[PDB]
Order: C-alpha cells, then sequence, then structure tokens
C-alpha cells in the first residue's frame, strides 16, 4: 500500500506515535516520506546481509528476523514479513521499541538526513486527526 500523508498521520496517531518518546506526529510521517515514500512493502537490501523492510525501512541486523542477517538480535521479535504488511501494526510496533531501546528518531538515517530541524509538523498540516 502507499499511503498518504495524512492517511499515514492518523494510523500512526491511532497507533500512539504522537509525541511519543518526545517525537511529534509530523515526525514519523516525514520519516515514512523519505524512507519509503511511504510504501508499505518498500525493501532494501544492503550489501551487509541485512534488509530494510517497510515504510518505516527497519533493518534486519538488530531489530527484525529474516534469517539471512549476520548478527541478528530480533529486538522487535517479529518476522520481517510483518513489516511488509499493509497494515502498519508491526512496522509501529518495531518503531516504538526501537526508541524503547534508547535509540533516537537518529536510527533512521532519513529522518536524520532529512526531516531532523526541519518544520516537521508541516507533515500532517491539514490532515483530520
Amino acid at each position: 500500500k502507499v499511503f498518504g500523508r495524512c492517511e499515514l498521520a492518523a494510523a500512526m496517531k491511532r497507533h500512539g506515535l504522537d509525541n511519543y518518546r518526545g517525537y511529534s506526529l509530523g515526525n514519523w510521517v516525514c520519516a515514512a516520506k523519505f524512507e519509503s515514500n511511504f510504501n508499505t512493502q518498500a525493501t532494501n537490501r544492503n550489501t551487509d546481509g541485512s534488509t530494510d523492510y517497510g515504510i518505516l525501512q527497519i533493518n534486519s541486523r538488530w531489530w527484525c528476523n529474516d534469517g539471512r542477517t549476520p548478527g541478528s538480535r530480533n529486538l522487535c521479535n517479529i518476522p520481517c514479513s510483518a513489516l511488509l504488511s499493509s497494515d502498519i501494526t508491526a512496522s509501529v510496533n518495531c518503531a516504538k521499541k526501537i526508541v524503547s531501546d534508547g535509540n533516537g528518531m537518529n536510527a533512521w538515517v532519513a529522518w536524520r538526513n532529512r526531516c531532523k530541524g526541519t518544520d516537521v509538523q508541516a507533515w500532517i498540516r491539514g490532515c483530520r486527526l
């Protein structure tokens, strides 16, 4: 599925991301925009043997299990396939875990390199929430 910004914002808010651990909702929408262009099936296969999965491009070394990644920790306790669902449950819960494990949103390269410091609230402007 390819979300719209406002549709994604609303779903992320239903899943408890707005201001979660100090990250206003637009941060999460911005991260998704630049990680995956809002595509729930986005998949980036890296040369280290890990892969980034789903709308938030969560990586298979620390976070999800794909059985092909060296050093796997599966800290989200999910198959990476769950991160490719059209519903965002697993991706949001795993995103929450990433931050609960002490990583900021700096964990998402696209957030760091594109969203941080900007007017991220623009991503939710005009949306019904």
